[PDB]
């Protein structure tokens, strides 16, 4: 109940919210029904429109106006944007040229630069050229501020999971906002875009800029506009808080926009009717840099462009519908549209099976538009698992497609021809950034990066610590012009072991044969000192990554690549080594087909056993350092030792055969060699972070050899190419992956085929960062180079795409 008969004299636009029932004047008012009954009247003011015209310049102030030609007009902060240019002969700002920012130029009062982030919906990252000759003051902002071709998104790319992944620096499975609709079983409540309840504080997880702001002194304006609040009148609201005094004036603003979103839902992404939303924002864009050119602000506040997800064509006869599928479609609640969320209808129901529907929807059809996960074999890039909200059984539809229940659901809802909410590596789903200002960048164009970055960049601008977050803070240091935050390091935890030969072969008892007693003092001595690493140089060329966590590991040498061993798992923690663009790829010869050799610097009790796999009918074994690759027949025998051999199902081994015997010798080819790291992942409890040894659900039967969720890849050259890997100069080029060691290959609908025909494939759709693999493992890679550290947070970042251009 609000008593809605106070008043919003003086209080327009106030940024304290006042207690119920005393009736509100801030712009939240409308969204909760609650505003006082003359904040139309006085707070949403339309009289004469939005611009002043010559007969109104020098005008007598009435106090009616939506905004004012009046000669007192600056000093009350209320002028129409354009008054200056229209009474005072000024130019726009978008017709001045551009003039470096190299320090802010600020009013007196001013202790920082104020940041003001603009963002908008539905803006895809094709629109900065596709539309550059209607948007001339985006244009200006982004040819001479600092700009990425484009910005990637958080899964799903929906609006309320974007923009709060913006606010936060989270992910949405740890913001809590996984979708624009939710249900929480814990709560037993509903969130919708809809209506009330996504205004319970319960939803929003982390915390966002403006509480951060607020808890260090900082003062922000709104975040959210009520949809009935016109732009023009958004932009003034800002720019009258602007010439607030000193000690209530804000730092941090929030422009948004609906468009263009709104209108690409209804025409397609470059639908004629969308250059009008185009034109009419970038209008808007002037209006706010005007406004800011009239009270002196323009060459002192920072402004971030910002987009939330782009826009992909979309159509109601591209639909794919469960009744095609499922006998049972009235057992399930789906979640629809660009991606799909199933959960059991009733929670009474025990006769409802994830394992058959999931079975009834996989490679059911042949040109099948979506693809069903139990949501703990999603990529991991999409970090779309740890939280209740996200349902077990998830669909990934393709672009262009929609998934849902019944052809019923489509019609008693053709209306769109535009859609988003596809992968967030999808073209088209990608979006915009520009930052202009004293604190960015001039002319600067900087590579693709992802919005769960900007949450530590925007405190950076306002000075704030950030709160905990997944962004790596220095990441971007390189959009910046000064307030750099100077990471460092983590420090190591845990010093290798470095063994040396400790245990004759028949103190093992292991069940393992090789068929290798076969026999000189030049060659004696060499092997030794390969055994104590005299080729490591060439193998780990950028130092041996540090283990952020408490536990025992071996370092071992070998003629062809190098490891860290895990005494606790059983296996290395990682494998490091370097395949020249000349190197040959051989066979496994017949005599050592199922060779596994003890290892004698590493004990029977820590070392795993060939009867474990004999009796596991299940589980085969693979080798992290590839014998296809070893530099000579004598070499090749390291690769069978029983410190190199991890546990793999029959179907993954199908996978990683074809990556060690023909793909590592094609990337050498393309990249003049190439460095590969890679081991095993356990991540049983899907929270994207490595698991410690009492979180292991499956281990070789009769064995305490834990089975690796996943495996990892790294894979690093020069950026400069005509440079080999192993002799580079400067910048590195990366590409990683984390695959899923699954026991069969239901997720590659042509697996029966040649694995030249999907092996790749599925190795794309399992692309990842570094920083994804270190948060899995606890690793920390990349410590000794001859690159600034930021530059190595960027390469850590990095993720190696697949889209075309
Ligand atoms: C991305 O960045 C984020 C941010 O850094 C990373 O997330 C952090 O990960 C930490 C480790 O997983 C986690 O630390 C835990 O904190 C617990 C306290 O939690 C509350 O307080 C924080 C801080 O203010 C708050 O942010 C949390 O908010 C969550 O929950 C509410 C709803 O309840 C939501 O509004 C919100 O969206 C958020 O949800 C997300 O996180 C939770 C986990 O907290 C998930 O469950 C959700 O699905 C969702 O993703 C909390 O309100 C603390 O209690 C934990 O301590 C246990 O473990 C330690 C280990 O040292 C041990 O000492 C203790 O014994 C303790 O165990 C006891 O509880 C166990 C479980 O109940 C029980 O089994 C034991 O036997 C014991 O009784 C733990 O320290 C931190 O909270 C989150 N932060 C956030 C914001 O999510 C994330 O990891 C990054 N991702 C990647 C991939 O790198
Ligand atoms: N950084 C950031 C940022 C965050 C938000 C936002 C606001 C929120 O306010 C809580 C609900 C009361 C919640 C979550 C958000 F992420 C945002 O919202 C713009 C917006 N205004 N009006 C809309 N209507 C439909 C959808 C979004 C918005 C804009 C930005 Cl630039
Ligand atoms: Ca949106
Ligand atoms: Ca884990
Ligand atoms: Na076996
Ligand atoms: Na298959
Ligand atoms: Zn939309």
């Amino acid at each position: 109940w609000t008593a809605t008969s106070g008043s919003c004299k003086g209080r327009c636009f106030e940024l304290q919210e006042v207690g119920p029932p005393d009736c509100r004047c801030d712009n939240l008012c409308k969204s909760y029904s609650s505003c006082c009954h003359d904040f139309d009247e006085l707070c949403l003011k339309t009289a004469r429109g939005w611009e002043c015209t010559k007969d109104r310049c020098g005008e007598v102030r009435n106090e009616e106006n939506a905004c004012h030609c009046s000669e007192d007009c600056l000093s009350r902060g209320d002028c129409c944007t354009n008054y200056q240019v229209v009474c005072k002969g000024e130019s726009h700002w978008v017709d001045d040229d551009c003039e470096e920012i190299k320090v802010p130029e600020c009013p007196a009062g001013f202790v920082r630069p104020p940041l003001i982030i603009f963002s908008v919906d539905g803006f895809r990252a094709s629109y900065m050229k596709k539309g550059s000759k209607v948007m001339p003051n985006i244009e200006k902002l982004r040819s001479c501020g600092t700009h990425a071709p484009y910005m990637r998104p958080v899964y799903p790319t929906k609006t309320f999971p974007n923009l709060y992944t913006l606010a936060t620096g989270l992910y949405p499975e740890s913001h809590g906002i996984v979708g624009n609709s939710m249900y929480d079983p814990v709560f037993d409540a509903s969130f919708h875009l809809r209506g009330r309840e996504k205004f319970n504080h319960r939803w929003w997880g982390g915390q966002p800029l403006w509480i951060t702001a607020t808890k260090q002194g900082v003062r922000a304006g709104t975040f959210f506009w009520s949809v009935s609040i016109p732009h023009e009148r958004r932009i003034l609201t800002i720019l009258q808080w602007l010439s607030l005094p000193d000690n209530e004036r804000p730092s941090v603003y929030a422009f948004y926009s609906e468009q263009p979103d709104f209108s690409g839902h209804k025409y397609g992404p470059f639908g004629p009717e969308m250059t009008n939303p185009l034109r009419e924002i970038d209008k808007t864009v002037g209006q706010l840099m005007d406004g800011l050119k009239q009270l002196r602000l323009h060459r002192c506040v920072n402004v971030i462009f910002v987009g939330d997800h782009g826009m992909e064509d979309v159509t109601c006869d591209r639909t794919e519908f469960l009744s095609n599928y499922l006998t049972n479609v009235d057992d399930i609640t789906l979640v629809p549209g660009t991606l799909g969320r199933i959960r059991a209808k009733s929670i009474n129901n025990s006769k409802y099976d994830p394992k058959t529907i999931i079975a009834a929807l996989t490679c059911k059809k042949p040109d099948q538009h979506f693809k069903p996960y139990m949501k703990q074999h999603l990529p991991k890039r999409l970090h779309y698992a740890n939280n209740r909200r996200i349902e077990d059984i998830h669909l990934l539809v393709d672009r262009r497609w929609h998934v849902a229940r019944k052809p019923l659901d489509v019609y008693k809802k053709c209306f769109f021809q535009g859609d988003h909410g596809f992968d967030n590596k999808v073209n088209s789903m990608q979006t915009v950034f520009v930052g202009y200002g004293p604190t960015f960048k001039y002319r600067t164009k900087v590579p693709p990066f992802e919005n769960i970055e900007l949450y530590n960049v925007m405190c950076d601008l306002l000075g704030l610590k950030p709160a905990p977050n997944n962004g790596t803070h220095g990441s971007l240091n390189h959009l910046l012009r000064t307030n750099t935050f100077r990471p460092t390091m983590p420090d190591e935890v845990s010093r290798p072991n470095y063994p040396g030969i400790m245990y004759l072969q028949s103190e093992f008892d292991l069940g393992c044969t090789c068929d290798d007693k076969v026999e000189n003092k030049l060659e004696e001595l060499n092997k030794r000192l390969h055994t104590k690493g005299s080729t490591k140089e060439r193998h780990l060329l950028y130092g041996r990554p540090a283990v952020l966590y408490r536990t025992s590991y071996d370092i071992l040498y070998h003629t062809d690549f190098e490891s860290g061993y895990s005494e606790i798992f059983l296996m290395p923690l990682w494998t490091s080594y370097t395949i020249s663009k000349q190197a040959e790829v051989s066979s496994i010869p017949e005599h050592l087909t199922n060779c596994v050799r003890p290892d004698v610097r590493v004990s029977p009790g820590f070392s795993q056993n060939c009867l474990a796999y004999k009796n596991d009918k299940q589980m085969s074994y693979g080798f992290l350092f590839p014998p296809y690759l070893s530099s000579s027949p004598e070499a090749k025998y390291d690769a069978f030792l029983v410190t190199n051999m991890v546990p793999m199902y029959p179907a993954f081994k199908r996978v990683w055969a074809y990556f060690q015997r023909v793909l590592v010798k094609k990337y050498a080819s393309e990249r003049n060699g190439v460095n590969v790291i890679s081991g095993p992942i356990f991540d049983y409890n899907y929270d994207g972070l490595r698991d410690t040894e009492d979180e292991i659900k499956q281990y070789v039967e009769g064995s305490s050899i834990p089975v690796p969720t996943h495996y990892y890849s790294i894979i690093t050259s020069c950026l400069d190419f005509t440079q080999p890997a192993d002799k580079c100069d400067g910048p590195l080029s990366v590409s990683s992956f984390i695959l899923p060691h699954r026991p069969d290959n239901d997720e590659s609908c042509n697996s029966s085929e040649d694995e030249s025909k999907w092996v790749e494939e599925l190795m794309k759709m399992h692309t990842a960062r570094v920083r994804d693999i270190e948060h899995l493992t606890g690793l920390d890679f990349y410590r000794k180079t001859s690159r600034s550290y930021s530059e190595i947070l960027t390469l850590k970042t990095y993720l190696h795409t697949y889209e075309s251009e």
